[PDB]
């Protein structure tokens, strides 16, 4: 609600703040505009959002911070595409990135499958998201929690199909063929928001878009959320080598002077085609990929001196 | 087909040239590329083309020329949008377009009412445009022309019910209330296009703007397609004047040289608001509201000499 966050919430590049307290006071503004007064019980919406809170760890990256951060750019993605997208769409997918590392504890699948973690037993693909999907309905089933009440029960399936979904499309390993597949969709012409599928693969796309958003915020926040994201890959890859495994270079404390190099792989291989083919398909989602570039470049400026 | 038409037959300004017996051709391009090669049977498809061409009349204007200009920035609104269009929207619009001024006499609504022709009586509302509507019909059920033949009965339903829409939708007359609509619907936010009736008037002002699209040439097109619309005009107030009615100075060629003031009222009333909204709705047809813009000027500097 003050005057500096209404005006700068709007923009893509927003970030946040330091102040946890005022995080769910910035999600329910979003949803009020992005769904409307009516859609939840306010009361209920608040209980909702406090235990979803409560059930993200202390972690370098993965955590509370990151689930309202990219909760915002969905945000920013709805606003701004307000037209193609439905009333149980809205409501679902703006849930859906809150809750969508619920219980991460800092881990890729891969080392959950190397530690021969009970949830790699439960879940032979897609362990972490999975996982959060299941969170994220016991917490609905909580008493008190099910801010979807009020709609019917075919309605009540929809959303929840929208939410995992949106939820299992965040393993980025599923991302590269998702983007593939649209990338021939969109120049063939035969891409259309009127068939379910095509739909959820852009949804599956946007997802991507969001949870990667940090290399569309400004250098400094980016620079910056960039220690939080190794302090937590180095961590793991202390753990690799705990069990015995030489990590790749990614999860390798010893290698910190190839980061430069390895944020630019990642911009050219994943972060530039996947904003490039998400304003392809959604025009208005431009400063999205403006920004990434800009980035882009600064890292190529970390490089040289 | 040739080099040049095809890189600008993707621009929003192109004229399909003096050359009558390539625009049905540019015709089975535009919908084979919009649409694809599987929608239509190549034979019924020609067939109905030019059954369709022989049933405009050679008149300085509302003739076969005009219907295929109009099919054309339809077809570019399609492709610029393409994601957004259901199957039977990519069949209906761009036949509801070549359609849309079937049998045009060359004469307003008005004079036909004042006049006494059948058709005022036949059809008291929106006349020649339920006029149009029933010629493609009868056209459709020629031997041989059913171009939707392998559609479902329930599909053939309501693909004409678009082109029925559509083809209503050029009554200028029922614009106005239309974009009035659809400027409240964009400003709250209460716009959405998986309503049915907001996805109707959307197409609706999509026919408007494609109708009107001669404002949106380059000016040498421009200015010489007026001198189409006011050889009509004039050929009207003549026959009103016959009637022993005053005609209103549009329709008067004692009124020649008020032209240019006549014009710029129009954009400015007219064909600007139309634009703007359109392009809010749907941006990448901002290039439309652009050459308008630049023709709204060329007007001004005949005004000052
Ligand atoms: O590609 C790298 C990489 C590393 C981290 C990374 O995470 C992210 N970075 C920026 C924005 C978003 C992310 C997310 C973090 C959570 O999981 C998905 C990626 C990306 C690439 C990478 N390769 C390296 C080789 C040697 C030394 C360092 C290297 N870094
Ligand atoms: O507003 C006029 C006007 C005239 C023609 C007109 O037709 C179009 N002009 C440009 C683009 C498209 C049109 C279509 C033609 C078919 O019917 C819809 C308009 C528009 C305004 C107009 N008012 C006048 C007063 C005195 C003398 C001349 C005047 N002209
Ligand atoms: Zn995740
Ligand atoms: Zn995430
Ligand atoms: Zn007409
Ligand atoms: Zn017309």
């Amino acid at each position: 609600l003050p005057v500096r966050l209404c005006k700068e919430i709007e923009l893509f590049h927003f970030d946040i703040g330091p102040f946890e307290n005022m995080w769910p006071g910035i999600f329910v503004y979003m949803v009020h505009r992005s769904c409307g007064t009516s859609c939840f019980e306010l009361e209920k919406l608040c209980r909702f959002i406090m235990s979803v809170k409560k059930n993200y760890r202390r972690v370098p990256y993965h955590n509370w911070k990151h689930a309202v951060t990219v909760a915002h750019c969905m945000y920013a993605i709805l606003q701004n595409n307000h037209t193609l997208f439905t009333d149980l769409e809205r409501k679902g997918l703006l849930i859906a990135c809150l809750c969508h590392d619920l219980d991460h504890r800092g881990f890729s699948n891969s080392y959950l499958q190397k530690f021969d973690h009970p949830l790699a037993a439960l879940y032979s693909t897609s362990t972490m998201e999975q996982h959060h999907f299941s969170q994220t309905v016991s917490i609905l089933q909580l008493e008190g929690h099910n801010i979807f009440s009020t709609l019917s029960s075919s309605e009540y399936e929809q959303v929840l199909e929208i939410i995992r979904k949106a939820i299992i499309a965040t393993d980025l390993a599923l991302y590269f063929g998702n983007r593939k597949q649209l990338e021939e969709m969109y120049q063939t012409g035969s891409l259309n928001l009127n068939n379910q599928s095509h739909r959820d693969r852009v949804i599956g796309l946007m997802m991507t878009a969001c949870d990667l958003c940090s290399v569309t915020k400004l250098w400094p926040v980016t620079k910056l959320t960039a220690n939080d994201i190794y302090a937590e890959f180095w961590a793991e890859g202390d753990e690799m080598k705990k069990l015995g495994i030489q990590p790749i270079p990614m999860m390798d404390r010893d290698k910190k002077d190839e980061v430069p190099q390895g944020q630019l792989g990642f911009y050219n291989a994943v972060a530039i085609p996947c904003y490039t083919t998400l304003t392809q398909i959604l025009p208005p989602t431009e400063p999205l990929l403006k920004a990434c570039r800009d980035n882009l470049s600064q890292w190529e400026k970390v490089i040289r001196g």
